[PDB]
């Protein structure tokens, strides 16, 4: 069989398809009229784009496929490192850094991060706890505040501050402006014309502002031999299983790093996404809110009733089905095979897992896949294998995946305990697309239940 292609602008093949605002979006666009499988070309560059379920479970058969480094994975590179997200599987870092940091990812640690945790959510809901009537919430503003604090706090226990300040702590605004030069560049031909002088002048000082600041606590932690429950004492003090040597210093900067990169805006987009279809489907908000007043019965929640929020978690996967948040992974054929007996592929040809189509797959989810139903997700053990993919695949699928699912468990079912929220301008979903997903614009009102705290 021969696959569909959209449409081609001489040399620059398909790469101006993808030149506006929402390229993911675009490719979904272009998914829905070209079917389970396209091929998209860039100068140099070919990919083909996966949709179905049929064609992807095959591609997270880790025996035929492995994880590539994508274009923009390369470009992140240049200030994440060989740090986890950015690494080749076969990278000596990688499976260094993959042995050493698996117990503090699992959800054993989630009950040593929970109260650093907590200690950000007490801000957030105090913040919205003070507004005065006149006002509203910026809720992306807000949540991308709450998951960068706490991942600032659990990674290295330092304090971004951010809701004491209106402009961010600058490590955030290069970190973020560095993010932006990486997808930026995804759309320049000319990479090295005179034009992008400056754009790299600013990267390369972003960088060093990173760098600075993460090497200096580093080497301050070493120095004074303080212990603390952060991941920075962990990879201080851990010993890899395998060669028993611990991460040296430069990598463990990277991982620090890589946390915020990878975890920061996934997290935020996904309790926006989240919050927005709650408002867009009441019913759903007051089965969400009954189950957190029923069980966070404490002034500040525990590990233990965070674990007990099952219709929260419902919801939040049902928000990751259909806005999952780093919405595409990339994989590369280890030998020559056939996909779906239908498409010869060669050794190292590039797959990209589209997952927002994936997931609105109608041969798996049903007749229904556009509509926001936590109950699909109430018996796990009935999803298909390989048809919900939010975290990505195998042995490279997020590491993040607890710690995420336990903030954006605790934030919400807090913000369902202590407020009722008004979607008063009537939204109307507008999707940002930097490296993740999230929605822009989105506000909205929060009247205390006035719950202590
Ligand atoms: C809803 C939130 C999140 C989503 C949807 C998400 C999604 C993903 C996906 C799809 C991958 C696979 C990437 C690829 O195949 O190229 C990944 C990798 C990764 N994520 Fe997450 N992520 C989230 C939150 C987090 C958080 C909070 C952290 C850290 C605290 C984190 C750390 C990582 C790391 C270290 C990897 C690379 C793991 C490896 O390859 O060994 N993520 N994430």
């Amino acid at each position: 069989k021969e696959m569909p292609q959209p449409k081609t602008f001489g040399e620059l093949k398909n790469l101006p398809l993808l030149n506006t605002d929402k390229p993911v979006q675009a490719l979904m666009k272009i998914a829905d009229e070209l079917g389970e499988i396209f091929k998209f070309e860039a100068p140099g560059r070919v990919t083909r784009y996966l949709s179905s379920q049929r064609l992807i479970k095959e591609a997270c058969d880790e025996s035929r496929f492995d994880k590539n480094l994508s274009q923009a994975l390369k470009f992140v590179r240049d200030f994440a490192g060989d740090g986890l997200f950015t690494s080749w599987t076969h990278e000596k870092n990688w499976k260094k850094a993959h042995n050493i940091l698996l117990p503090s990812f699992s959800q054993q640690a989630m009950k040593g991060y929970h109260a650093m945790m907590v200690d950000i959510a007490v801000q957030l809901v105090q913040k919205w706890e003070r507004l005065n009537a006149d006002e509203h919430i910026e809720v992306p503003e807000d949540m991308t505040r709450l998951t960068l604090d706490t991942i600032g706090l659990c990674g290295f226990n330092y304090r971004f501050n951010s809701f004491y300040r209106d402009q961010p702590h600058p490590f955030i605004t290069s970190m973020v402006r560095a993010l932006d030069e990486a997808m930026n560049k995804l759309q320049r031909a000319n990479p090295d014309d005179p034009a992008y002088d400056e754009n790299k002048r600013q990267f390369q000082e972003d960088i060093k502002v990173m760098n600075d600041l993460v090497d200096k606590i580093i080497a301050d932690r070493k120095a004074s031999g303080e212990q603390s429950d952060d991941l920075l004492t962990h990879m201080l003090n851990g010993k890899d299983p395998e060669t028993g040597e611990p991460l040296d210093d430069e990598n463990i900067r990277y991982q620090i790093i890589t946390f915020l990169i990878a975890g920061h805006e996934t997290t935020s987009g996904l309790l926006s996404f989240a919050l927005y279809f709650l408002v867009k489907n009441p019913h759903v908000l007051q089965k969400a809110a009954e189950e957190a007043a029923r069980v966070l019965v404490d002034p500040v929640p525990s590990y233990k009733q965070v674990k007990q929020l099952k219709y929260v978690g419902m919801v939040l996967n049902e928000a990751l089905r259909l806005w999952p948040t780093a919405p595409a992974f990339s994989l590369y054929a280890k030998e020559d095979t056939v996909l779906g007996g239908e498409y010869p592929l060669e050794k190292g040809d590039e797959l990209m897992v589209l997952i927002p189509q994936l997931h609105r797959d109608k041969t798996i989810w049903g007749d229904d896949v556009e509509e926001f139903r936590p109950e699909r997700f109430e018996n796990p053990s009935a999803i298909p294998q390989h048809a919900f993919k939010p975290f990505g695949n195998g042995q490279r699928a997020c590491e993040g995946q607890q710690f995420a699912l336990h903030e954006a468990t605790l934030v919400l079912g807090m913000m369902l305990k202590h407020f009722d929220f008004e979607d008063h301008t009537n939204y109307e979903l507008d999707i940002k697309e930097t490296l993740t997903l999230k929605p822009e614009g989105f506000v909205v009102k929060a009247k205390s239940k006035k719950i202590p705290l």
